[PDB]
Protein backbone atom coordinates (compact mmCIF):
# COMPACT_ATOMS: atom_id res chain seq x y z
CA UNK A 1 0.00 0.00 0.00
CA UNK A 2 1.08 0.87 -0.08
CA UNK A 3 4.20 1.04 -1.62
CA UNK A 4 6.24 -1.93 -2.42
CA UNK A 5 9.13 -1.96 0.07
CA UNK A 6 11.53 -2.45 -2.81
CA UNK A 7 11.08 1.23 -3.60
CA UNK A 8 12.66 2.08 -0.30
CA UNK A 9 15.72 0.33 -1.27
CA UNK A 10 18.74 2.13 -1.96
CA UNK A 11 20.18 2.85 -5.04
CA UNK A 12 23.01 0.56 -5.07
CA UNK A 13 25.58 0.70 -7.77
CA UNK A 14 27.35 -2.45 -7.16
CA UNK A 15 31.01 -2.73 -7.47
CA UNK A 16 31.14 -4.57 -10.74
CA UNK A 17 33.34 -4.27 -13.73
CA UNK A 18 30.69 -3.46 -16.36
CA UNK A 19 28.69 -0.26 -16.89
CA UNK A 20 24.95 -0.51 -17.27
CA UNK A 21 22.28 2.14 -17.33
CA UNK A 22 19.35 1.34 -15.13
CA UNK A 23 16.64 3.24 -13.25
CA UNK A 24 15.48 3.22 -9.64
CA UNK A 25 12.87 4.98 -7.66
CA UNK A 26 14.42 7.83 -5.75
CA UNK A 27 12.54 7.83 -2.57
CA UNK A 28 13.19 11.39 -1.40
CA UNK A 29 12.53 12.94 -4.80
CA UNK A 30 9.55 10.56 -5.18
CA UNK A 31 10.82 10.25 -8.77
CA UNK A 32 12.44 7.58 -10.74
CA UNK A 33 16.07 8.28 -11.63
CA UNK A 34 18.85 6.66 -13.50
CA UNK A 35 21.85 5.14 -11.79
CA UNK A 36 24.74 3.12 -12.91
CA UNK A 37 24.28 -0.46 -12.08
CA UNK A 38 27.34 -2.34 -12.84
CA UNK A 39 26.18 -5.90 -13.23
CA UNK A 40 27.85 -7.53 -10.39
CA UNK A 41 27.01 -6.83 -6.83
CA UNK A 42 23.76 -5.04 -6.79
CA UNK A 43 20.39 -4.66 -5.19
CA UNK A 44 16.92 -5.80 -6.11
CA UNK A 45 15.76 -2.28 -6.93
CA UNK A 46 16.65 -2.53 -10.54
CA UNK A 47 14.32 -1.24 -13.12
CA UNK A 48 15.18 -1.55 -16.74
CA UNK A 49 12.30 0.60 -17.89
CA UNK A 50 10.90 3.91 -16.70
CA UNK A 51 7.23 2.84 -16.73
CA UNK A 52 8.15 -0.23 -14.74
CA UNK A 53 9.52 1.96 -11.95
CA UNK A 54 6.58 4.36 -12.34
CA UNK A 55 3.92 1.68 -12.32
CA UNK A 56 5.23 -0.16 -9.32
CA UNK A 57 6.22 2.76 -7.08
CA UNK A 58 3.86 5.42 -8.16
CA UNK A 59 0.73 3.61 -8.13
CA UNK A 60 -0.03 3.59 -4.62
Amino acid sequence: KDRPSLCDLPADSGSGTKAEKRIYYNSARKQCLRFDYTGQGGNENNFRRTYDCQRTCLYT
